[PDB]
């Protein structure tokens, strides 16, 4: 299991927190020195447990798919609650078991129907860890509509963080005050997919893409990732989705 304590974070134990994550996912192969998620993990082992505790100390167990790094439903308190998908019924099978009640949220987890839910696309949620505190604060308590958003806010502020260098940062920036992401923060998160396949497809195309990867950098100018001398790859991506879950 991995932990993070809201009362006394600071940028160093939320960059603690993010390298424990990392660092519970586990690998067989790494691609370009980056980890290469498994294509599959059978029974329990495939969920991670990451304990998270508000600044009151209240406190969410998440469960965390190891294989690409997909929030699939919490426990808070004595009720588990999970997205309404098959992966996240699957994981309930699993993780919660001993929950007295287990609620199947309205929605899958995807960005588009969370951000419908919502009620507004995450351009416009700041994330940072304050608002982490709050995004805890509400799952403690059902409320479909407001945990949309407090989701919208736990994946950004832990996966994407886990699987991008650049949204750890960005998080850190936020430790004391919320900002809604950055439009680069937006773009690696919806290129992760796409990255991780152009990386694994490179080993044998002499570190060449198959396809170009458009990404918007962090002064909001649109550019094309060709290869694995980009930043992007040498620096920022420390996760990869398996190519055969793509
Ligand atoms: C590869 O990407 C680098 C880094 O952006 C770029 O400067 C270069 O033009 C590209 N080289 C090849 C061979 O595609």
């Amino acid at each position: 299991d991995v932990s993070f304590r809201l009362s006394g974070a600071d940028p160093s134990s939320y960059g603690m927190f993010i390298k424990d994550l990392r660092n519970a996912l586990p690998h067989t192969e790494k691609v370009y020195n980056i980890p290469l998620l498994l294509p599959s993990v059978s029974g329990a082992g495939r969920y991670l447990l990451m304990h998270l505790f508000n600044y009151d100390g209240n406190t969410i167990t998440v469960a965390v798919d190891v294989t690409n790094v997909y929030i699939m439903g919490y426990l808070a308190l004595t009720t588990s609650y999970f997205f309404n998908e098959p992966a996240a019924d699957l994981a309930s099978q699993y993780v919660f078991r001993s929950a007295r009640r287990k609620i199947t949220l309205p929605y899958s987890g995807n960005y588009e129907r969370l951000q419908i839910a919502a009620g507004k696309p995450r351009e416009k949620i700041p994330i940072g860890l304050p608002a982490l505190d709050t995004a805890i604060s509400t799952l403690l308590h059902y409320d479909s509509t407001a945990a949309a958003g407090a989701l919208l806010v736990l994946i950004q502020t832990t996966a994407e963080a886990a699987r991008f260098k650049y949204i750890e940062q960005q998080i850190q920036e936020r430790a004391y005050r919320d900002e809604v992401p950055s439009s680069a923060t937006i773009s690696l998160e919806n290129s992760w997919s796409g990255l991780s396949k152009q990386i694994q497809l490179a080993q044998g195309n002499n570190g060449v893409f198959r396809t170009p990867t458009v990404l918007v950098d962090s002064k909001g100018n649109r550019v094309q990732i060709t290869n694995v001398t980009s930043n992007v790859v040498t620096s920022n991506i420390q996760l990869l989705l398996n190519t055969k879950n793509i």
